[PDB]
């Protein structure tokens, strides 16, 4: 049965490679099926404003060392084994009943208001040209090149057609995982630093039939706060600060924000056939092409991945399993924050003396009535004590015997990382202590007398990932223009720390002020890219921080950078500034060699000197 659902995919590769198809080296794979392997070619950057302006960094390992991610297949086979070769244990009895009341609960909130519906071509083809799938890592689009142009054409969409056939039919024959390869371990503090992870693709019609069928969780918005209550999706990194101290308002114990030791490794079939209630909310069509989406491709997968063999040689590996996720999803960040929130729920309800230890083998009647009743009662508003964006969470309990609510937390896989197992949470009474979605959020005063609640992370990373060039066909514009991206996203987030908004001004010196920024400067769904213009920054900083800050009563402009304020040098210090040092004075003082260095290289070109102070 598992097998004749994955039957045809199969049977394409082994066809579409018959000439080199062959039945393995000792292949490694454990807890996948292994089906064969072929013969492939093996797969596997500074950027020079940036480098020219950060000479201190260059004595940081931190900064000088970093990388993002390993298309080898080495690496691939060293993620693979590491993150994707396992199986989380399936949760007992109690446990099992204790999540199914609870998703039935959130999936009714979930669904009071919007109502499910498919997306369309004409979407997919927008969000395509854009700002991008961004994150659904896109691409077997291989005869095109890029997606603009295989959307653009008609063969495309007689391919996707026939796909859509199959699946209304019940079977799947194209859509298929590709390992691409490892995505490198990123900094962090200990129970924060998030471990390396793999990074998925499949075709570009695969993820067409992802988006219609499930996409509308994303494109309508199903895990906004408005929506869902403790989600924060449709959120700049902006506003999360705010959210956090806004639930630091409310009455209770600590904040805490426990990561799970790998989210993605870590979801259980239980999860996944929770999540799969969503074709409850479906009819028809619709229905049909999500049921085919989540049995075919979330449940019975077949993937590809390269590995290292005989002579310097490479080849595909063909594996297949009864599975669950790892990201490589369209619904990946939605489903992750579903879930997320009901095990924020169930852990609140241990924390509440709801449920107990005696309950994870077996939940006793009285205790299934409890809590249903506790989700009733208490769902709406425990929710907006929680701020989930995927596998980050903050929770603020009622009281911190939640330190200690770690039996249901366990027994669902839901390992806390860089903690000994039964050792209770840390919680923080300070809410600007709180880590979420890579930052952590400090209150500052303007010279005004107004306060703004700004995010905040280490130093190092920025400056290393902005030194940093995707492009082996990056012009020195693209360069200059992705250097510029950078600095002015440093000028709308972290303006706040004295380097980063030294080192941007130095770069929007250095780059022609007519030039247009272009890529991409983080891959989080909270980054939004106000800073991609070539509008006057501080015009930009005053509608995002005065203008369209809901948390912000008085609307009075400010006008100068001057007036924007700093963190505090301790804080500034201790997040990786190198003020106080004699290399971070040089070089303050030295920049305009740096800047007229790039204005050099670049030519003769509108520029402006924005170090007036
Ligand atoms: N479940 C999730 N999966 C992927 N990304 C998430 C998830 N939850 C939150 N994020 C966002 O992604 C960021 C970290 O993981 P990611 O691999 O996206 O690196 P990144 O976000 O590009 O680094 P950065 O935050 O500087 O952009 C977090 O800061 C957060 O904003
Ligand atoms: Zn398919
Ligand atoms: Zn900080």
């Amino acid at each position: 049965s598992n097998q004749e659902k994955i039957k045809k995919r199969i049977q394409k590769l082994k066809e579409e490679f018959a000439t080199t198809w062959h039945k393995d080296p000792e292949h490694p794979y454990r807890t996948w099926t292994y089906h064969g392997s072929y013969e492939v070619k093996a797969t596997g950057l500074v950027n020079g404003v940036v480098k020219l302006m950060s000479k201190p960094w260059d004595a940081i390992a931190n900064v000088t060392t970093m990388a993002m991610t390993d298309t080898t297949p080495f690496g691939q086979q060293r993620v693979f084994k590491e993150k994707v070769d396992t199986k989380a244990p399936e949760p007992p009895a109690g446990v099992r009943e204790v999540l199914n009341e609870t998703t039935n609960w959130l999936w009714a909130h979930l669904s009071r208001e919007k109502r499910p519906r498919l997306c369309t071509k004409e979407e997919f083809i927008k969000k395509v040209n854009s700002n991008a799938a961004l994150g659904a890592v896109f691409a077997e689009q291989n005869q095109w090149s890029t997606a603009r142009e295989a959307v653009n054409d008609p063969r495309f969409w007689e391919m996707v057609d026939e796909e859509r056939e199959n699946h209304l039919r019940g079977e799947c024959h194209t859509c298929i995982y590709n390992m691409m390869g490892k995505r490198e371990k990123k900094p962090g503090e200990f129970g924060k630093a998030k471990g390396s992870r793999a990074i998925w693709f499949m075709w570009l019609g695969a993820r067409y039939l992802e988006f219609e069928a499930l996409g509308f969780l994303n494109e309508d918005h199903w895990l906004s706060r408005e929506n869902s209550g403790g989600g924060v999706e449709g959120s700049g990194v902006q506003k999360l600060g705010y959210i956090l101290r806004d639930i630091a308002g409310k009455q209770g114990g600590k904040m805490y924000a426990d990561d799970t030791a790998g989210w993605d490794t870590r979801i259980t079939r239980t999860d996944l056939e929770n999540e799969a209630k969503v074709l409850e909310l479906l009819d028809g069509e619709h229905r049909m092409l999500a049921r085919a989406i989540i049995e075919l491709t979330y449940r019975h997968k077949v993937v590809k991945v390269m590995r290292p063999a005989a002579e310097g040689k490479t080849v595909m590996d063909v594996i297949s399993r009864e599975d669950q996720r790892g990201s490589g999803q369209v619904v990946t960040y939605a489903l992750n924050t579903f879930t997320n929130i009901a095990v924020q729920l169930v852990r609140l309800m241990e924390a509440e003396g709801v449920i107990g230890p005696q309950h994870l083998e077996q939940l006793p009647r009285k205790n299934k009535i409890a809590v249903r009743t506790w989700l009733f009662e208490n769902g709406e508003e425990r929710v907006t004590r929680m701020a989930i964006s995927g596998d980050d969470c903050v929770v603020k309990p009622l009281d911190d015997r939640f330190a200690t609510a770690l039996h249901f937390l366990n027994a669902m896989s839901k390992v806390r990382k860089d903690i000994q197992e039964w050792k209770p949470s840390h919680g923080w009474h300070d809410w600007q202590q709180v880590p979420f979605c890579s930052n952590h959020f400090q209150e500052i005063v303007m010279k005004d007398g107004r306060s703004i609640v700004v995010p905040c992370r280490g130093q190092d990373e920025l400056i290393g990932r902005a030194r940093i060039s995707p492009g082996a066909g990056w012009n020195v514009k693209d360069t200059a223009c992705l250097a510029k991206a950078y600095a002015q996203m440093w000028l709308l987030l972290y303006f706040h720390r004295r380097d980063l908004r030294l080192m941007a001004n130095a770069i929007c010196s250095a780059v022609p002020v007519d030039w247009v920024p272009t890529g991409r400067t983080s891959w989080s769904i909270h980054s939004k890219g106000e800073w991609m213009t070539t509008e006057d920054m501080l015009q930009v900083w005053n509608r995002v921080w005065i203008e369209e800050n809901e948390w912000m009563m008085d609307k009075t402009p400010i006008a100068s950078w001057t007036d924007v304020p700093y963190v505090g040098k301790r804080e500034d210090i201790w997040c990786g500034s190198l003020i106080g040092t004699r290399s971070r004075a040089t070089w303050a003082e030295n920049i305009y060699a740096a800047i007229n260095q790039v204005r050099a290289v670049i030519g003769k070109e509108n520029y402006v000197d924005y170090m007036t102070s």
